């Protein structure tokens, strides 16, 4: 009760101050919110700790981030760059996987350990990227729409990979029955959202038995995140689709301001909890810094190349910007590593290498993405 | 993760539909939100269960309800009816306590069991009352301001009583050292809020190192709820004070719409969880319905009389309206009963009698308060 209310106060207070600090320094505001969590968490002040309640609030924040981002995104404008989104997603899976596997072989790993290394680099965690895009007011640009589209397909691809790795870790074989169930559920869910995108215009919510348009919008957004999560997709993918279902009507029922209000409250908790979780090891382990630095470079270059090649139609600046946006990694990578520990294919030093990579690809993305965006925008202006 | 996201969806969905239903029936919308929780909870559909995460979200909703209510309330307008707020609060403690104790003696209870019965009737839980006042747009009226003021003092009085009952249940004696620590912390907290009410005008938040006015407002609101809770006061008392600190500046930094957005999201979860918790016993126990009905009548009449006598300066209609608003009971009553079980002063049938009273005073208040308000407003109009 009171404990958890104090914790939230310390997070919001710290995140408000560090946001102000990073604004005044013209650095990415979202990195301030992460630092805030580091400061109040167990690494230093010890006022906030890992817990179930805070982590669920963190999850709601991410959901309302991408729910808000969906609101500002026409589906049709995603479809306009669908072929690029798709390419960016598949190459962003293949290339980091290949580089990770070949590097594994290079450093004496056996076959299965090498495959696990490669698969741990495959999934994008687009939350911090979407926050930056929103922060800089470029959600409507083509590199932004390619990123968001690629993130959705990358999450389907990520779940396929997760399902296969789960099966191998448990049964030792590829569980195609399980894989296909999840592909089916996924493409049906996504494809059905594209169809339900229509009913929102073709039926006004006067005749709908709800307390308010907003109340309807909130139930829909959370429900879509909920349905995504029950399939095994990330909740932020459902939230994003949920937002896009409502984008059409966002002005009419004045949805942007209240949903942005709620994001303003919870999304800082999301990024602050990233900080709270940061384990400032390994300094004791020496091989973790060498292989972990190289794996991080490979993880980043794989995504940066995927974006570059798949989005090259928009130019080198936009395409590298797309690539950087896909670089941050997250939970799916850690889970794969952990399932690898259960399968005997991964050791604790390999785990820490993946953890190291997850942390620094996450911190990397905003620092590269802010100036890359400015660089892309400068070019647009010079071409008039 | 996914489980809890599904649960929230079911609550919001049900609460949105039942809100619509109670609006179309001209019944209190907040009772719809409670019914919603009953329907989706274990009593029927079983889609939602009691849990830590949901209960903390419920708590945040109540906080943002009273935080919003504070925003619409000038401290000066509370002070204008301070003498009535104070009287209403003390009589609303004394009278239900006396009636409960004398009725206890009447039905064969011993001394200590009788005192515990009386003390269980003492505390107001103003959440559902404040929701109704807000719903009907009468937060500025004098009966509303007396209710809110009386609720704050009633929470201090409630904590005194709780602290004494805690001591008796543990040590068998009145722990005056503990009582006075808490009175000191309480009046200092409240009194200090009245002083900090000034600094908000006398210092603009340009020079403040925060990401945004809203972000500052959110940290302040939660922090005040947090500080209240750490003292042992209800978080909604801190939230209410937090809101009042910002009322002055609500228009200038446009705080009303975003804080209302957040209330719209979480407050329905609060009142829906009330429903989820409802245990539709006792039907098997026959004495619970007879003594529980009488205790509920006594609990209501005690508060209704306290409001009537302490607010009589506003007229019979406003004063009865004040009295009804103070009638709903809650957690402090159940805790007292439970501490009574530990002290040997309370039995399970007495507990169920208190539980019965908590439930029906809570459901009672909106049904009486809506027409009483209309009745008071009709009188104002007829006097012109
Ligand atoms: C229109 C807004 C969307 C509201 C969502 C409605 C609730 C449905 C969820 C039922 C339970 C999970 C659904 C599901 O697809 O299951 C797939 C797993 O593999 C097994 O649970
Ligand atoms: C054609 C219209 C232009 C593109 C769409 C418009 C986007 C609107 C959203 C404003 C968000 C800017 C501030 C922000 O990112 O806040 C992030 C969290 O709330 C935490 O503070
Ligand atoms: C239930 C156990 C904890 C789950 C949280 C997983 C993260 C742990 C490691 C430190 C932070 C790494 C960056 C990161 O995870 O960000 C990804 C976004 O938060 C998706 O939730
Ligand atoms: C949005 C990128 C377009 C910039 C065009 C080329 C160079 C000019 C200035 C860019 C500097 C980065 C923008 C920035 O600081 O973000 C605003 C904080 O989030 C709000 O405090
Ligand atoms: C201006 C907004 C208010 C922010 C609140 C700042 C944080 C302070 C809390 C420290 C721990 C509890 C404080 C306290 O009064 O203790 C009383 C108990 O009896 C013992 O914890
Ligand atoms: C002088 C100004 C008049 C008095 C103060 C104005 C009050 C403004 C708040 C509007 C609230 C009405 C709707 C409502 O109660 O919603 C409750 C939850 O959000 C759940 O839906
Ligand atoms: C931690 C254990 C559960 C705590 C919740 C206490 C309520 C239980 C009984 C059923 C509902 C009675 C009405 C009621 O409690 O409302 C009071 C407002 O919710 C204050 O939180
Ligand atoms: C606010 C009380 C002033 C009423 C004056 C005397 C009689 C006229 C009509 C009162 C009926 C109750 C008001 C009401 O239904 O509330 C509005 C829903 O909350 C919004 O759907
Ligand atoms: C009828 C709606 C029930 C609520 C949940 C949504 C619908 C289906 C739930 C899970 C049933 C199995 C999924 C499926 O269709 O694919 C089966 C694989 O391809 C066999 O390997
Ligand atoms: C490269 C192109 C990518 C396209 C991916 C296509 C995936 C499959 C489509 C799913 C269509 C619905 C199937 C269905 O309703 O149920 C399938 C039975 O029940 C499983 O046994
Ligand atoms: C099947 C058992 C019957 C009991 C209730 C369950 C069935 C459906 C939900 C009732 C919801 C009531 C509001 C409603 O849907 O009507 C709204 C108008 O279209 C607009 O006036
Ligand atoms: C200096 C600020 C520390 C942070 C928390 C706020 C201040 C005081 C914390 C608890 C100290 C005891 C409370 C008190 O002053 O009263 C003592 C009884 O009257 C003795 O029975
Ligand atoms: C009927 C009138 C009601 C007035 C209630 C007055 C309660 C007490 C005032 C508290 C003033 C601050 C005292 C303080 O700072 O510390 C007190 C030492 O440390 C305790 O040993
Ligand atoms: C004591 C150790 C020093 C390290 C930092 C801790 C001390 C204070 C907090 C720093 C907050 C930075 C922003 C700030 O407060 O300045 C805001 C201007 O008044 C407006 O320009």
């Amino acid at each position: 009760g009171a404990e958890h209310l104090l914790e939230i106060f310390y997070l919001l207070l710290a995140a408000q101050v560090c946001a102000f600090i990073f604004k005044r320094l013209n650095q990415p505001v979202v990195i301030g919110e992460v630092l805030a969590g580091v400061l109040v968490g167990p690494a230093l002040l010890g006022l906030v700790h890992e817990g179930e309640i805070l982590e669920f609030l963190a999850e709601l924040g991410a959901v309302f981030l991408l729910f808000m981002v969906g609101l500002e995104t026409r589906l049709k404008d995603i479809l306009a760059v669908g072929k690029e989104a798709f390419l960016v997603a598949v190459l962003g899976v293949a290339l980091p996987f290949l580089g990770g596997y070949l590097y594994g072989l290079e450093i004496g790993f056996e076959t299965l350990p090498a495959l696990f290394l490669g698969t741990a680099l495959v999934a994008t965690s687009v939350g911090i990227t979407a926050r930056v895009l929103q922060e800089l007011g470029v959600l409507s640009r083509p590199y932004s729409r390619i990123i968001l589209g690629a993130a959705v397909i990358d999450d389907v691809l990520g779940l396929i990979v997760l399902a296969c790795v789960n099966g191998v870790a448990e049964t030792g074989q590829v569980e195609v029955g399980a894989i296909t169930r999840l592909i089916v559920l996924s493409v049906v869910f996504v494809g059905l959202a594209v169809f339900l995108s229509t009913l929102i215009a073709r039926l006004p919510l006067e005749r709908l038995p709800v307390g308010s348009p907003l109340g309807f919008a909130l139930a829909l957004g959370v429900g879509m995140a909920a349905l995504a999560a029950s399939i095994g997709l990330a909740p932020i993918v459902g939230a994003f689709l949920g937002g896009m279902l409502l984008s059409e009507v966002r002005e009419k029922y004045r949805l942007e301001e209240p949903i942005f209000a709620i994001e303003s409250f919870l999304a800082p908790i999301f990024f602050a909890m990233v900080g709270v979780r940061l384990e400032l090891s390994a300094l004791a382990s020496p091989v973790v810094l060498v292989a972990g630095t190289v794996v991080t470079v490979i993880a980043i270059l794989g995504k940066v190349l995927g974006g570059f090649l798949g989005a090259l139609t928009q130019g080198v600046r936009s395409a590298l910007t797309v690539g950087c946006g896909m670089a941050p990694r997250g939970e799916v990578g850690l889970i794969v590593a952990a399932l690898g520990l259960k399968a005997g294919a991964v050791n604790e030093e390999e785990y820490a290498i993946v953890l190291f990579m997850v942390v620094f690809t996450t911190l990397f993305a905003p620092f590269a993405l802010k100036p890359l965006i400015a660089w892309t925008e400068r070019e647009r202006a010079a071409k008039e």
